[PDB]
């Protein structure tokens, strides 16, 4: 009788003990596009250090020119026209905006802010609507407001920033409509795996996607979250594709490296530790999913699935 | 006919634009006595150059023995308990706790703190009932909640600090009395010089203290404010002393000076220029007040005899 089972071990975490305390600065706007910025048509560089990854291999591209998905970080709404805009250039179909944020976030006067608890955990635990019950409020609460946002600095703590009276409220969903992207939004705790619920929400999602349909997906910093999905969907649309090239494809193209490498954290974010190497084994398992399901077109979700083929340590 | 009369010039300002955005920490708590601490019985030293005054100059000390009175920064509950310990090694008497802070201030988990607004305005233009409302509610609205407190840094805004889930809330007045001292308060505005509704309080307090009373004044920072009252309270008490020798003398035993001097301000603090010039004035108009009042008594109020005796520029 097991309490957590692996890919979900975030559920063990207090949430009374992240509660957000500061609208977070989400991007200062001086880019003409978000941070990570990366598309599926990219070409692949060599890996990054950290992940002790073999600089001589050459993952196969079988699939990416079809793929149609990118990634990056928050954004300003200039910055996301200027992602449409570029994104339109290599499509005709809807390009989506996959919000894969829990964290309750918006814009204050065309700022991109975010209520901002410690460990980006503000909306631990809350259902996907609590979660969006409590953003709206928020914003709303905001307008005609004085509001403090501020970039964080030393140890995750605000740093400098500004004041300002609001004079208006917006939604990221509206920012979006305004961009010309469709939206969709998947409520996914920073840091972390992501939920089965999340996973069912994405996939039931992404078989009602038109041919032509282009995911951007993007998450705080466009790392973690935003290539856990990137991944995913490679998976999907390409399972031909072997995990080893699907993995160092989506980090050779600007992601993060969802496979084994040697954990290193500073001993201030030794909390990250499990939570990475629980992403390491729910990444195969959900490899292992597509595998066995893709034939018969899932039948069975990945929720499921994994309740009956639960993950090990 | 004139709008804001020389003395009322901080109600030229609007309210809506200094509104309170974070809690302040009030005091580190580091050291065992509040900054700036000083009494009325200490020794008299050189004065601060910035000043430019007599430093050869003898002030009288004629009446500072039986004044009575001392001033300092906000504190954290042990160091009051430590301010009080000190007085009344010099009094039998009762000693007050004058709490001259119009922001909202309090202590959470026996930390001193503030709800911070630009210039440390938040409270500015509002009644002393209305600004006491708004401390007790947030107060008591922190309790159970995640607060963020921080020092303020560069440019006066958040640096570091700490988030924290509050499990106790107290006023200073709860403070002061744990300490064994009685409480007053007068609701003043930082940086200004005190309103009419300010000193016509603090005259009817004064009025019906026991003639053994001390009085400890305290703001923020311990200087502006603190000084003013101190002042006001030499020249009451002792009226045979001349202008200069309680402006030097105060400003001797730690104080701020009154006194004209050479005003110099940083460009990003040029605001401060005129409250600098108009609180001069009003201490030579509050002096003279004080000369043509005693002999009745003060049967006519300060702000009454400001109105029919309008300080100039």
């Amino acid at each position: 009788t097991v309490t957590e089972p692996v890919g979900s071990y975030a559920r063990a975490e207090r949430p009374q003990d992240f509660e957000g305390f500061v609208w977070r600065l989400d991007n200062d706007g001086k880019e003409a596009l978000p941070r990570n910025f990366r598309t599926s048509a990219d070409a692949l560089r060599a890996p990054e250090k950290k992940f002790h990854l073999d600089a001589a291999y050459v993952p196969s591209r079988e699939g990416m020119d079809a793929l149609h998905i990118s990634g990056s970080s928050a954004f300003t709404p200039a910055q996301l026209k200027n992602v449409a805009a570029k994104l339109r250039e290599k499509t005709a179909g809807p390009i989506y905006d996959v919000d894969l944020r829990q964290e309750s976030h918006g814009y204050l006067d065309g700022i991109p802010v975010s209520w901002y608890g410690e460990r980006d955990w503000a909306n631990l635990g809350k259902s996907q609507h609590e979660a969006l019950a409590d953003e709206r409020h928020r914003l709303h609460a905001a307008l005609h407001k004085t509001v403090y946002i501020a970039p964080l600095g030393k140890h995750k703590l605000p740093e400098g920033g500004e004041v300002r009276r609001v004079q208006k409220v917006q939604t990221e969903q509206e920012v979006a409509e305004a961009a010309g992207m469709r939206y969709f939004r998947i409520a996914a705790t920073d840091h972390v795996w992501p939920t089965p619920e999340n996973i069912d929400r994405f996939l039931a999602f992404y078989r009602t996607l038109p041919q032509d349909a282009w995911l951007h997906f993007h998450c705080e910093a466009g790392v973690g979250r935003t290539t856990a999905f990137m991944v995913m969907t490679d998976m999907l649309k390409n399972p031909s594709v072997s995990l080893k090239d699907i993995l160092y494809r989506q980090h050779e193209i600007g992601g993060f490296y969802y496979g084994e490498f040697p954990i290193k954290t500073k001993d201030k974010d030794s909390w990250k530790t499990k939570y990475y190497r629980e992403k390491i084994v729910m990444i195969e398992q959900f490899y292992r999913y597509v595998q066995e399901n893709r034939a018969d077109g899932y039948q069975t979700p990945w929720s499921v699935w994994l309740k009956s083929h639960p993950a090990k340590a």
